[PDB]
């Protein structure tokens, strides 16, 4: 198991332009288009993000270009901000996974502002970091998911994925 493998059993794969959980146009692996709630903002957004004209469908080569991107931008995200930094650097690979997850998910300054779960899990006070995550608008909006990546922090392991 890796992140991709990971990121891709949470956000599955779409070819075509379609919703999120949030009602946001997206496409892919989870790739976010735009907040907008114009199609045609979105259709405007892929054709610049893939260099060619899509009328909103893509193929599977171009799907993973833009998750490459993604997943590296996480990372890179991650490393260069400073109260992610330290955190990131404190855990092992799983956990590292597991926090890419959430920034992927929602983004370097939503994760940021997980203070005091961030607080606790560079103290590696994994099951009191577990109950802290879950009081979130995350995990009451995207449970099953959110479980999943919680009990990755928990456990270090990838129990939660295998059988998915
Ligand atoms: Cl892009
Ligand atoms: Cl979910």
């Amino acid at each position: 198991m890796n992140i991709f493998e990971m990121l891709r059993i949470d956000e599955g794969l779409r070819l075509k332009i379609y919703k999120d959980t949030e009602g946001y146009y997206t496409i892919g692996i989870g790739h976010l288009l735009t907040k907008s709630p114009s199609l045609n903002a979105a259709k405007s957004e892929l054709d610049k993000a893939i260099g060619r004209n899509t009328n909103g469908v893509i193929t599977k080569d171009e799907a993973e270009k833009l998750f490459n991107q993604d997943v590296d931008a996480a990372v890179r995200g991650i490393l260069r901000n400073a109260k992610l930094k330290p955190v990131y650097d404190s855990l092992d690979a799983v956990r590292r996974a597991a926090l890419i997850n959430m920034v992927f998910q929602m983004g370097e300054t939503g994760v940021a502002g997980f203070t005091n779960s961030l607080r606790m899990l560079q103290q590696k006070r994994w099951d009191e970091a577990a109950v802290n995550l879950a009081k979130s608008r995350w995990y009451n909006q995207t449970p099953n998911r959110a479980k999943r990546v919680i009990t990755c922090f928990r456990t270090g392991t990838w129990d939660a994925y295998k059988n998915l």
